[PDB]
């Protein structure tokens, strides 16, 4: 009786005659991962250990002591992106209000499915995401639907702008005589190919346009691309506007690109997935000048605000758009004036992570969100002027946000020996001082690329990092020869 | 200097400075979630109250007092699915354990995009995946990848078993000649139609087969669609099994349907969202016989195993299918045998979903779910029972999972007149004894549908809303009548 098959916390009983319990396992995991988090400085960014014993179910349930020895030693082995020493990702710190949140609404057990399962939830999405929407420079017209990371998001907007220029709904792709095409940046995200494969459009669908030197498409490209097609028996319909690229973290001229779109009819999408968070920043918002003049916008706000993940929106100028050419009336729920999140999105059931965001507004503040993005600037700016100065090293672009990519070019080394010499002086960083670089791979060849996102990360550690670049390469054998 | 403009609680810092403000707020969180759902039982399962004050995010920073405040307040208005007398939706308890992993995960701030980023996570959810495909029988061949939700599951499916058959994934579906067809049971999820249309395939693609008293696919029926739609323009190339439909909760005859589609040559899919974890149990397995005929299944453990959302799964029989139909070699990422999570996903940044499914695995057991699964079984079982010796109550169909459909068919009243009487005594039963029953329509008529997935429901209570059905039932204007 009283379940005495279940462990004595395996539940939390409504009735509350096992509340000691339930509380004295909390506690020992809140003391577990205080005691983690707190010394995250001194572990080192990455381990090359790696844990492989795992598959096996045990019949009997194992006591809560134990599983709290495997679980640290899973904590210990794992990536460790909150220590300052990290800029070589996208990841970041996440604000503990927000993870407080996600436990909440973990243990709410709610749903997104229906306002039913969500009472409170769906129209505090609703109105957050409008507010958002506003600042982004949209009417009273738009609307937005949050989703599981931005491929979701780009999904779901060349779904509704395929379904909205061609009306295939409810026939399909198999009728129409010219194949539709998707104009994106040479530089884009890999998403793009995904999601046009996945609606039947085809691989090959998206076209590449070409770009100047700061990763930046270029408008006449883009015009003689367009024309070119055109001209061929496929037809453009859609063009995709990247801010805050992937490697460099460039924009893109959206104005211009919205310009050519509005002559040429097209849909103009615009992935703001990183740069977005600009539109919080009072200094640098302009940047993303002509935001307004695309269909729809995707936003990740768990990248540049800190949220943990995982966050991210997609906003629509037109709410009637995705009221039409994307729901369905399929379903035959209870009826009710609010339109259930289930039927406009791409997924029906959906973890609320709404609260996790609006809970980091709350605590955190406007002004302090700008801040924050002023030092990162900051951070990037010192970074730019260290790089220069120096004549073996060089920038792939100039940046636009808080990503800086550059690399070591020797005079007698080649290109092969360049990619060596890079490669050895990102380990030799990493090793030393434990400041970890990403090793991506542009134009045909390797820059160390560091995303500067810690707020802890002081210039002096910038300057020691240029010190220690400087010693190796005095002490590198290339420099003899 | 040591960010003074930001809260000294905002963000866990690496050095550790603020420890005991991070502990503080995390005791008082905790100690607030307690308190909240240890009282789960007392509160009513639902409140018809909602909040709509949001939207206008602060200049400043409020204090974590007011914070608190408000967000007691809002859990007050949240739904509680945690009491024993909420067995109207599919929602449940979830377990402790699962919750704790989530808050675990969030705090290390992983990512599943790459290796690199999940060390350890991504050879954990390989193995663990591996095993669950094994128990539903598939061989070493098989290989499944976690999503957001069953709806992506479906889609992915759907989508693989378009590429494989009509090789579209380059091209597009604009050359071919005949529109494909999915077959689908008329009881199927509402996912399948906004998966064909997102295809391309077309929302009228699926084509619907009648099914028997009990909610199963009619094998007759199938052959009959079959062949119709063969002599016509379009050609099938799958069939949708479904495994414990939504409403009535019923497992169609898998193993005829498959011997069907070998027949015929054709895609078998299997959607268990809710019917797979009868895997787990022994006594009980045998109702989902034939499911390792299915070239692939879709897998939710959130529903009948009580972890916390979200959780799910896809399985495919074969791995080289997903390596080659789904995968695009676009992103140029560093090189490493192990294949990275993002290419053959729908999505590519995903929250480590594996940890809290990993830890409540270890903490209950294999024997406390199969105890859990035979605990649920018998429950609806008395219902059942209970259900019949009352001329005025009539099932749907007989049960196959925990879940029943009843309603009252009063002799002198009508079909309007019976829809009235049904409305009214599940707001009877709400209003008495806090019990919810959902309120589907199904064939036209509306039944009090029950999901008994809370383990703390005892069969005394099933009599005592029996008992009150009876004297709603006799207390009632009809029968004076
Ligand atoms: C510019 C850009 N677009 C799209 C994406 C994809 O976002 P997600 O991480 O949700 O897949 C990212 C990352 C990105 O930086
Ligand atoms: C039978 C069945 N299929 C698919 C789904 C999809 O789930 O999306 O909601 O998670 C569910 C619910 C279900 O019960």
């Amino acid at each position: 009786m009283n379940l005495d098959f279940l462990p004595n916390d395996a539940f939390i009983e409504p009735s509350g005659q096992n509340i000691n319990e339930v509380a004295s396992l909390i506690k020992k995991f809140m003391d577990l991962v205080i005691e983690n988090s707190a010394s995250s400085e001194q572990r080192p960014p990455l381990s090359q250990i790696e844990n492989y014993t795992f598959g096996e179910f045990p019949v009997q349930g194992i006591p809560t002591e134990g599983i709290l020895l495997q679980l640290k030693e899973i904590l210990r082995n794992s990536m460790n992106p909150l220590t300052p020493n990290y800029i070589g990702h996208m990841d970041s710190i996440p604000t503990l209000i927000s993870c407080l949140g996600e436990f909440v609404t973990t243990t709410l057990n709610n749903n997104m499915l229906s306002l039913e399962m969500s009472p409170v939830f769906s129209q505090m999405e609703v109105q957050v995401l409008r507010k958002i929407a506003r600042m982004f420079g949209y009417d009273e017209q738009s609307g937005g639907v949050m989703v599981s990371g931005g491929s979701l998001a780009n999904l779901q907007a060349l779904a509704v702008a395929r379904n909205h220029y061609f009306s295939v709904k409810e026939d399909g792709l198999t009728g129409l005589i010219e194949q539709p095409v998707i104009l994106a940046s040479e530089a884009s995200h890999t998403s793009l190919h995904k999601a046009a494969m996945l609606l039947g459009l085809g691989t090959s669908s998206v076209v590449a346009v070409k770009t100047n030197q700061n990763s930046q498409m270029d408008t006449s490209d883009l015009e003689k691309k367009i024309n070119k097609t055109i001209e061929e028996g496929k037809q453009p319909f859609a063009v995709v506007a990247t801010a805050g690229t992937t490697v460099t973290g460039n924009i893109d001229p959206i104005l211009s690109i919205a310009e050519i779109t509005k002559k040429y009819g097209l849909w103009l999408h615009v992935d703001a997935a990183y740069g977005g968070a600009l539109v919080f920043s009072d200094k640098h918002r302009e940047r993303l000048s002509g935001i307004e003049k695309a269909d729809s916008i995707t936003f990740n706000p768990q990248k540049w605000m800190y949220v943990a993940k995982t966050c991210a929106m997609v906003l629509f100028k037109n709410r009637d758009l995705l009221e039409t050419e994307f729901r369905i009336s399929a379903p035959y729920m209870n009826d009710t004036d609010f339109t259930n999140l289930g039927e406009i999105s791409v997924q029906g059931t959906r973890h609320a992570d709404i609260l996790k965001l609006y809970l980091s507004l709350q605590h955190i503040g406007l002004k302090s969100y700008d801040q924050l993005i002023n030092e990162g600037y900051l951070r990037v700016e010192e970074f730019v002027k260290q790089v220069k100065q120096r004549p073996y090293l060089e920038l792939a672009s100039e940046p636009d946000t808080n990503i800086c990519c550059f690399r070591g070019r020797p005079k007698n080394l080649d290109e092969k020996q360049c990619d060596q010499w890079n490669l050895e002086l990102q380990q030799f960083l990493l090793h030393k001082e434990r400041v970890f670089f990403s090793l991506p791979t542009y134009r045909g060849k390797r820059w160390l690329r560091a995303v500067l996102l810690n707020p802890f990360t002081p210039i002096s550690t910038i300057q020691k990092i240029f010190k220690t670049i400087d010693e190796f390469y005095i002490n590198h054998h290339s420099y003899n020869s």
